[PDB]
RNA sequence: AUGGG
RNA sequence: CCCACUC
């Protein structure tokens, strides 16, 4: 995408302008001025682009040999320009450096703070015309854009008298017209020397004056002073000739609308005859303009974008349309306070994981970096299999890994280490990276700040200067681009990105408990209804924590009932209140309890006793709490429950937020969903499936859901998908999961020996636990009915050759791979 | 508080401003420059104080008696000043006329728009520096607004000019005509010192120089350098004393002003010391250097360049108070439809309202009806609102000798307010209209938010029976009339009358109707639900609503719904509306309900068990299929000396509380919390303390503020029967002057025994200048009855008469807008 | 012929 | 000198 720029390989869009003179006493001296007014307008319009573009370097070539910028400064013009385009400080935009014979222009990307107006794109001249009073002013950028805010929500006596002199036709000579200019009369002279092109570079900042601010009428061949009417001779020009060009030049003036009708500008020209004693001498030209409903433009606006490597000028709808134009961003800063602190006890590398695994593989790489980062008291280095990848452009297989650099009073760099000297490829890899790690990171993460990301290439077996200005001065600094890092991360797909939706997932669990645990002191006896990927177990937990707070009773009094033993297991670690199965819960005396919740109430089984009777009788001796959480979506046991009919089930909730899944999981939840819904099941009952809304469930993804991996694969053999299952998590230990992510689960549970063989093969071409090992570092290898209730970040569902899909997206939180 | 003004009696602060040349010819030739910047000067400051303060009219007397404005136009200067004043747009704000010798400036009220910058007040140079690369810009108003925010929010380059200029002060020998190195940039800026006058001119310049170093990056400046050389020319010995040191610019200095929104206020930091400067080893003369570092907040070269107007005189703003007005309710959501259905802009006829004061008007004076219809026409389109004192309205003043007030809209015209006199000989009329207007117009701008230029022509009318304006002060089409008086809506909302009263009548039906819309969503959540109710809610609207909505969420006819209450005149006054069956629990119970489907009960708490189960009743009929069976209770207001049915309080779920629906005044709502307060100090017997605590006073606060209006609450004691009777007579008689109709007006006595007596003591009272029971509010009639009785129904005025106690709940319940309090 | 650097 | 309205 960069050039090739072996001069100055500047991770930046670079612009060239040429030869430009520099100097305040150098500039206050030249012949032929238009040679000072283009290398001016050349250097601001290059500032422009910048600006609008994501910043960048300008270029110049200086012709004084002998030239110094701490004894010529840099002009006066230029300065008188930048103030033009940047009025609230050109220092924050712009700074300017010198390197032996060039001269660099370092351009920061135009990005308003909190505290500014919304003025989104920088421009030297709106041009679009207002009328204050007599004079046509050129409206500013913040001044069009309250016009076309404006626009968007849908004294007088001299304009009388002026639709008089518009009335009649014959004229004498010298006629002391009584009216003189106002908001709606406006008069000129010809020009002798030249007429219809003055007329051309003349109109359209009256008629654009007139459209926007009430409507006007333009006389031509009218004095200021002596007041008359003069015209030019009528062998000069003809009129049917100036009247078709008024028409066409009209026409061509551009013109946005806000409306749907689109009408043209209405105009209505007409031409008059001054005589002299009787005899004709010339014409008067009057020009009517009605207030137009939308903004009309005189030219096309002085807004400069890049494009093609080339600086153009943005059209007229396009400039309004740049002109007009998340809980990441709520919970960035606790996010960047827990995975990045910013602290003085040396420097941190971060993920351990992925750094554990480098060092591993490469002892040499850690003591490399402990002296390449060396001299620095504090500072944090961020790792990657692959940066690029990571922002989501490119993989590159000769790069071991990449490393990022953050520390203060010192800027950021980017390091790629490079597992074979001899590549010719591995400077413009690194150029490109910090190019678009900078612009990622300004227009996902929103850093409005100065900062620069230095490439550098490393040999396992083994300069450019930026102004000042774009160094980390302080810890605020630091803080603001990790949160800009966090913001990058969480928008793409990575380990960190896992790690972090992770932290992110647990954040959200406490809001939403938090907002649940109102009900609780406004109902004993609820039904809550769960979505599909709600992860009612964390909830649970918080409300059993709730309820012990709340109602001050000993944490062994509140009894969490489920149906898995594995579910039980996992919760009586989690949470210190009592946790049994539905058979212990049965036969069993339970006389010192007041608080019971219920999860899996779906499949619990009536054939050993009414166990919602024994609930009732247990929290109603008092009032006891008696939540219950049904998700209808996951019934796998083939009997019924001692559950009332599902008219006797109030008072209820329906909890559509807290997917904590990725968006493609979500996606095939919701199809399975409508699958569901369009043809019922024998065990799940119309009204039950009338609780649950597609709106609702994709406003809940497109709320709380991150980026992930679904892929299905459709008639395979058993040695291939154990080939399969061994390559992608080899893939995945090198980028840095550990082996406590991956669970593979099968549809049926007599497939388990079998599908564990082929496995224990495949890793030895290129150690598994029973569903009681979800917490440990092994991968799990158990069934759907076995693994209910329980989670993990990438799971393998194998399933021979079929509503089961959600049972197993259920289990996934990042990546889900369905192996046929 | 306007001045005389005999000669333009405009309802405006009028700013004279004096003799004034007016011309785009004759301004141009002339000389006296002194006069011209003078001129032009006093008109800006003019405009400038009129623009921050309400708008009004300057006055002036042009000079050329030939002069004509049409043809000699205004200026070249002025208009320049008017566009340095008003970036974008000045015809917004400015309108021109001339009378005679007189040229008048029409200065609309400065209000920023939903579109641009939340900039408060106009302003024509804010005095506070900065540095951008050499030079120091006066910022603008927006910059420095943008400024102030931001700061309240809390090989070479161009830096290395800092460096061989910061070791320019450690260079203490310096000799004569030695080279500078560093040219001039963000840290550095050197002036050459003037022959002629040395000490004025270094007074004048340091000032706008020390605020763009303390306000961008710091820096130093140095005295006695050349642009063109980097000289060390300096002054010499004969021109310069010694006096001009750091203690003479430790004044100058420190004459500019400074605000801070730190706290620990640190006055700017400089240091001067004297270079000599040594022609052949010899003393010539000294240069001069001041370092000035970068300040925690801002720093004015001046006092800010910006006017308001202070007993009647164009007072400058200094800078802390220009820096506080730079940086500093459901009535606007619902005043759309307020205004649609209240005063509908139509073109059928002119519309007279309030109804009742127009019937009243027209009743005690016959002919009003001709003279009004006379006094606009011609015309086709409009409404006049009609009061008693349209002073008195907007808060200010109530006068005996006004008949009337009448405030006709139209389009294509102006606002009028006519001033009805009884008496013509009364001279102080005029005066009084022209305040008025004034303060009507203000309160449609600082109250009701009104933007648009409005003008408010007075006129006098007496019963036995010419001020100029810009032609853009009248109403141009039917969109600017609907604003104009959703304005006025938003304006009475806010006041104390008859048209506020019956405009917050039915602002509370809107909200009623919005809080029964969310109430219904748990219709689909439970079936049995115990609803907790404030004192003041209007529970029985939301039940109502309730059913409607049974209705159509469960497609059943209004048979299978049933409404109990306790009270016979409630039970009536549901059956009114609602299709349902509405019966009272004596006759729910030893009845047969079987094709009952839904029972929503009210009054909850008075209910008793004296004749069997009631609760069970209910949960039998709606357990057969699983009905609903909603309890609205209010626990703050029990009656009934008897036990309920109702289960413990412990096994009342599920519940809710509606909080919000307080639908009285903001007196009636103090009085109803300092009552709670009470209650709950000395908890009663006849109520669980449990449920006295669902209730918390910060939730009433918040209602209060976000529902109630102002209104009318008093208290009288140690009276005797027969005064208490003639202040209900003289109430009441004066409230039906004001407008106000006998069905608003509930007399409520607490005994019942003495509801006989204080008929026949009242009946005397009103002789000296018809009733109703409690069974009577649908009816045109005054209630004399009790609270007892009078339990669940409200009335806009309430008189309640008691004996010389806790009981003061009930009386402001049944109370919208006016409680008068007797004992 | 009008203001800001 | 630079910039803005401006015949
Ligand atoms: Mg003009
Ligand atoms: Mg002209
Ligand atoms: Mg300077
Ligand atoms: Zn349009
Ligand atoms: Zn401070």
């Amino acid at each position: 995408s960069l050039k090739t720029d072996t001069e100055m390989p500047y991770p930046e869009v670079i612009v060239d302008v040429g030869r430009v003179i520099f100097g305040e006493e150098n500039r206050k001296k030249m012949t032929n001025s238009c040679l000072k007014r283009s290398e001016n307008s050349r250097i601001i319009r290059a500032i422009c682009a910048l600006l609008n573009s994501g910043g960048g370097v300008i270029k110049a070539e200086i012709d004084d040999k002998t030239y110094s910028y701490q004894c010529h400064g840099l002009g006066q013009d230029l300065e008188t320009s930048f103030q033009k385009l940047l009025p609230s400080g050109s220092q924050k935009y712009l700074d300017y450096m010198q390197q032996g014979h060039n001269l660099l222009i370092f351009v920061k990307s135009w990005s308003p703070d909190v505290f500014s107006l919304p003025l989104r794109i920088c421009s030297l001249r709106s041009n679009l015309y207002r009328r204050d009073v007599t004079s046509a002013i050129n409206l500013s950028a913040s001044s069009a854009l309250e016009l076309l805010r404006e626009k968007g929500f849908r004294e007088e006596d001299m304009r009388i008298l002026a639709s008089e002199f518009f009335k009649k036709d014959k004229l004498m000579y010298k006629e002391k017209l009584n009216f003189t200019e106002s908001t709606h009369v406006e008069f000129k002279r010809f020009t002798t020397k030249k007429v219809i092109p003055r007329i051309k570079e003349m109109l359209p900042h009256y008629v654009s004056a007139f459209a926007n601010t009430q409507g006007g009428y333009v006389l031509i061949g009218v004095d200021d002073k002596s007041k008359e009417v003069v015209g030019c001779k009528w062998e000069k020009v003809n009129p049917d000739l100036l009247k078709k060009e008024i028409e066409n030049c009209i026409e061509k003036l551009p013109t946005f609308h806000f409306c749907c009708e689109k009408p043209k500008v209405n105009f209505t020209t007409k031409i008059l005859n001054v005589y002299q004693k009787d005899v004709l001498d010339g014409y008067v030209c009057v020009i009517q303009v009605e207030p137009f409903c939308c903004v009309v433009f005189a030219e096309a606006p002085d807004s400069w974008i890049m494009k093609d490597n080339s600086v153009t000028r943005l059209t007229a709808e396009q400039w309004v349309v740049m002109m007009l134009d998340i809980k990441v961003h709520k919970f960035k800063e606790a996010l960047q306070r827990h995975l990045f602190p910013v602290t003085q006890e040396e420097v941190q590398f971060k993920p351990e994981s992925l750094c554990k695994k480098l060092f591993s593989d490469h002892k040499e790489l850690e003591g490399l970096m402990k002296t390449l980062i060396h001299p620095c008291s504090q500072g944090i280095v961020i790792f990657s299999r692959s940066w690029a990848g990571d922002v989501g452009f490119r993989k590159e297989q000769n790069v071991l890994c990449d490393a990022l650099l953050i520390a203060v009073n010192s800027p950021v760099v980017l390091y790629t280490i490079l597992i074979d000297p001899n590549w010719p490829g591995g400077l413009e890899y690194a150029r490109n990276t910090a190019h678009q790690l900078k612009q990622k990171l300004q227009t996902v993460g929103g850093y409005t700040g100065k900062v620069c990301i230095i490439p550098r290439l490393i040999h396992l077996s083994s300069p450019l200067r930026y102004p000042r200005s774009y160094r980390l001065a302080d810890e605020e600094e630091m803080e603001d681009l990790l949160q800009a890092l966090v913001v990058v991360s969480l928008s793409s797909r990575s380990l960190l990105s896992d790690q972090m939706g992770c932290e992110f997932f647990n954040l959200l669990i406490m809001e939403q408990s938090q907002l649940l645990s109102e009900s609780l002191q406004k109902t004993r006896e609820l039904f809550i209804y769960c979505f599909p990927g709600v992860r009612k177990t964390a909830l649970a937990i918080k409300i059993m924590e709730k309820i012990k707070d709340l109602f001050h009773c000993k944490p062994k009094e509140i009894l969490y009932v489920c149906e898995s033993d594995s579910l039980k297991d996992f919760v009586t670690q989690q949470t210190t209140c009592q946790a049994v199965t539905r058979k212990t819960f049965m036969q069993g005396e339970f006389l010192k309890i007041k608080h019971i919740v219920m999860d899996e109430t779906e499949n619990f089984c009536s054939k050993y006793g009414n166990w919602y009777m024994k609930a009732k009788n247990i929290t109603h001796p008092h009032h006891g709490i008696l939540w219950l959480f049904l998700d209808p979506f996951q019934i796998h046991h083939a009997d019924v429950n001692g559950l009332p009919p599902p008219s006797a089930q109030f008072p209820r909730k329906t909890i559509t937020s807290g997917i904590h899944c990725a968006l493609e999981i979500a996606k095939v939840m919701k199809e399975e969903m409508k699958r569901i819904k369009e043809n019922p099941p024998s065990n799940m009952s119309p009204d039950t499936l009338a609780l649950f809304s597609e709106t609702a469930y994709e406003e809940a993804t497109c709320a709380q859901a991150l980026p992930g991996v679904c892929e299905t694969k459709t008639n395979l053999t058993t040695e291939q998908i154990a080939n399969y299952v061994a390559r992608k998590c080899h893939s995945l230990f090198q980028c840095g999961y550990l082996p406590k992510d991956i669970a593979i689960l099968c549809r049926r549970g007599e497939d388990r020996g079998r599908y564990r063989l082929a496995l224990l093969k495949a890793m030895e071409l290129i150690v598994f636990s029973p569903a009681t090992g979800v917490w440990g570092s092994h991968i799990v290898l158990d069934s759907i009915q076995q693994f209910s209730g329980l989670e993990r970040t990438v799971v393998f569902g194998l399933s021979p050759e079929e509503f089961h899909k959600l049972c197993f997206a259920s289990r996934a939180i990042k990546h889900l791979y369905l192996l046929y």
